[PDB]
């Protein structure tokens, strides 16, 4: 009944952005304003023959009237192990039993895709061109990773050539999405090699993705710019920028008071702008120096790290757990990998918040409890060894017991310019901005 | 159908995305391969019937199967001025008729939301407390406005109070979402005031407000940081990176190798930390020092900007247009309106080009010509005074003859961290990317 509120919030924010009151809807959809009402109130739920209707009169899409369903309102959702083990399937390449994928805790309302991927072919040695690697497309999701086990990791870097990783548990990894990748078990392994894949969308899935995919791939991909390394991003960055002014050269120069010939040697690589230079240049383009500035390095397309090279720290001072810092690149800076080592047990005081989607999963051999607080309500439940969980974002919670988990954090769609808009509209407005409850104008009036 | 080809690669994107091939979805769902094929393909819409089964078993929502139908298949799509004044419809405030709203051009994968709406409310004061202003709730939508004759522009500032800019042809403004405001029309002048008030969403629309709605609003607010003024922004988003990276403060200032007075001058913000000292905070957070960093300024929340503060250019060098920047915020670096003078003939070149999202608007007099290319095939259309259009991001066009027109750019969902994204991804992998086409592995190998 709360999605029925929800979808009716959807719906009259629908109507007021197209400036429709109640009645307008009524009349240009051929409906009686009853069954209007009964949809903004969130009594009726919207029908498919509204739906498009509605789609043949106005500007709107029908996946515009289709709300996501909150299947964790709890705060926290547990998938067992022995469900992971009922959602078991083979995939055989080249004729051979290859990978074993099981599901684990996953969310509609997340972008998580993380998968328990078991290694079935062995390979006799560590060559990279060995043809019993089968290798894959590269796929659209980011794809970060925990290795368990004598793990061989295969990848293409840009050029083509393939490489491997020699991994081990504890040891990490990220891929960029599209870049092609298996894994092998190395022969005399006591068991066959697991990792756990955590893989995931971040700024390219759902809408965004709608938005691109009605623009021709030649003007599409004009969106993809020049980060190839940090000279060419800062060049790019100012290109496009400078194109959205649609200022000239001699206009640009002028507005800055930069001569025609400092502003050459900026957009022929030739001099770098400096900080003071670039807030001018910013300022003159009508955007940020922060819109301009590209990250701060540029990192590999392939990132490993192996366990040994993981920073870790005892958290919080009061030291119920250990910090161990995982794979990561700074191409994604919302994306935060952990492993966990919890030594806690007597408590039940909630010590971890963080403003990101959270998936965990748990390594070790023994079991642990999960405390959180959600809507005035204060739960606990045990996560097992192969259990997983997923954790709404800014839920306050902690982790008891003596035991091993994994954790990735990821921004969604929500971190970055998102929150950064939602911030600038105002807290005392996050709550309409979220959900809108009221017509944009009251007919009676304000007087 | 493209719309089927699309609808089906998109299915495909859902089933990579969950490790499931096709034998798997046929299994799973309970249907047969050669449905799951014939969908995949093309073939054939997916049912509602399997749709439902599959939010009944995979982590997908209904939304997730309909995809945006592409209404705009020329690059450019036209409204006329008599289609504008079939879409009319007279709106009553306090008992009399108000504002008359007229549709412009939109676009279903545009976040265009234009209105041309007529001030019929006279006033006989510039009282901004004048009772005959009849005010909104404000709304979710940016707006930005163009005016047109002698309009009265009320708004409030965050304490509540009423304002009211006395407005003329050729200002704008801009209005931040949720800010109340009403327009009239002052009293001796010859006609009634208009407003073409382009009105749009950015950044916080569709899944991402889907994303915040299945949370808590105790959880969702707390993504809404301290922007009231820049040192507020700076401290907001230092702690928040610092709550990301799970560190202590004292493994904060091993790591950043500062002393602890100079953390402590930080998070009391007696001084904020230099630019160098900002790059060692985000190596320290595994973050960008571009993620770290507010704006330069903190805009108002309302922008009024008269025709004679607008700075103006020939553009090109040529000379063909005369182009005058318009009100804006750099709360919205995206965000470019323009008024542009066209007074050219005869060139040739195709010599506007531009990532963003773009709405045009005839407020000239006289018609005008737009030469554009789209997928191989060139187009040459009429834009009569009234008429209005919408422009795809990149589409290479020109205006041609004697005339003034108005433009509104906006970067949508794209501009910015999607953009970002997507370069980092690599332009050689951008049309798999934007839809996907083939499975993620081939089952018969390398
Ligand atoms: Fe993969
Ligand atoms: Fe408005
Ligand atoms: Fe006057």
């Amino acid at each position: 009944d709360s999605y029925l509120i929800r979808s009716g919030n959807n719906f009259l924010g629908i109507l007021n952005d197209i400036k429709r009151r109640p009645e307008d809807a009524a009349n240009e959809l051929g409906v009686s304003i009853e069954e209007i009402n009964s949809i903004i109130s969130g009594k009726q739920k919207i029908s498919p023959s509204l739906i498009e209707k509605a789609v043949n009169i106005w500007p709107v899409n029908e996946r515009d009237f289709y709300i996501v369903s909150d299947d964790c309102s709890s705060g926290i959702l547990i998938m067992t192990s022995q469900d992971s083990i009922k959602s078991s399937r083979i995939m055989e390449r080249a004729g051979k039993p290859y990978y074993e994928y099981r599901d684990t805790a996953m969310s509609k309302t997340a972008p998580f895709r993380p998968e328990w991927i078991l290694e079935l072919c062995k390979v006799e040695n560590n060559d990279p061109e060995n043809p019993k690697a089968q290798w894959n497309n590269g796929h659209f999701m980011h794809q970060f990773t925990y290795f368990i086990g004598e793990v061989n990791f295969y990848y293409k870097d840009p050029e083509g050539k393939k490489h491997v990783a020699i991994m081990n548990t504890g040891d990490s990894m990220y891929i960029t999405p599209f870049t092609p990748h298996t894994f092998t078990t190395r022969d005399g392994a006591s068991q066959n090699g697991l990792i756990l894949a955590l893989t995931y969308g971040s700024k390219l899935t759902g809408d965004i993705q709608q938005e691109l995919s009605s623009l021709s791939l030649d003007c599409g991909s004009q969106y993809a710019l020049d980060f190839t390394n940090h000279e060419n991003a800062s060049l790019s960055l100012l290109e496009y920028y400078f194109e959205l002014s649609n200022l000239t050269k001699e206009k640009f120069a002028k507005r800055t008071n930069f001569s025609m010939e400092t502003l050459a040697d900026f957009f022929t690589k030739k001099k770098l702008p400096t900080f003071d230079e670039l807030k001018i240049i910013a300022k003159a383009l009508n955007v940020n120096s922060r819109d301009l500035m590209p990250n701060d390095l540029t990192e590999s397309k392939v990132i490993v790290k192996t366990h040994d090279q993981c920073d870790h720290w005892k958290y919080p001072e009061s030291g119920n757990y250990e910090f161990y810092e995982l794979a990561s690149t700074t191409a994604l800076p919302h994306s935060k990998a952990f492993e966990i080592d919890v030594s806690s047990s007597e408590d039940l005081n909630l010590d971890l918040k963080v403003g990101l989607h959270q998936y965990v999963y748990n390594i070790g051999d023994s079991a642990l409890t999960i405390n959180w607080n959600y809507e005035n309500k204060t739960y606990q439940k045990s996560l097992n060894p192969g259990d997983s969980a997923y954790i709404k974002p800014f839920v306050p919670h902690n982790f008891r017991g003596n035991g091993k988990i994994l954790i990735l954090r990821i921004g969604g769609k929500i971190s970055g310019d998102s929150q950064r808009e939602l911030s600038f509209v105002g807290r005392e407005n996050t709550q309409r901005a979220i959900s809108e409850t009221m017509q944009w104008f009251d007919p009676k009036g304000s007087n």
